């Protein structure tokens, strides 16, 4: 069955835009990485990153858990649970 | 002489605490890295990072340029210029 239940974990990035996001699910880890250039100056650029890291194997199987994303940086991982 | 002038470049991290900061000057690059755990949950932790990156060789020589830091994350690189 691979557990019939719709499971959802949410990943939150407070404010970023989807093009500056990378969502990665790798086995037992579900992580979201966002990186944005904040302020560009002289020859100095300033960047900020958001990384949320989860390690959940019992709750996450990469074959059934999928990711949906909102424009603000909210990422939701959903699918049948393990 | 190695140019007698007090030169200052500022590196800004909007809000962080000095223990979550690393300031690095490596030749022609002057960079500040800050990393903070934002929100800790279930088995998911959320982090944010601030990285400011400069590449200035004509303005930065690691032997004379030094770094001073404020508690809010403001880092100032100062010293005689190249």
């Amino acid at each position: 069955r691979l557990e019939k239940d719709r499971f959802s974990v949410n990943l939150d990035v407070k404010h970023f835009s989807p093009e500056e996001l990378k969502v990665k699910v790798l086995g037992d880890v579900i992580e979201v990485h966002g990186k944005h250039e904040e302020r560009q100056d002289e020859h100095g650029f300033i960047s900020r990153e958001f990384h949320r890291k989860y390690r959940i194997p019992a709750d996450v199987d990469p074959l059934t858990i999928t990711s949906s994303l909102s424009s603000d940086g909210v990422l939701t991982v959903n699918g049948p649970r393990k």
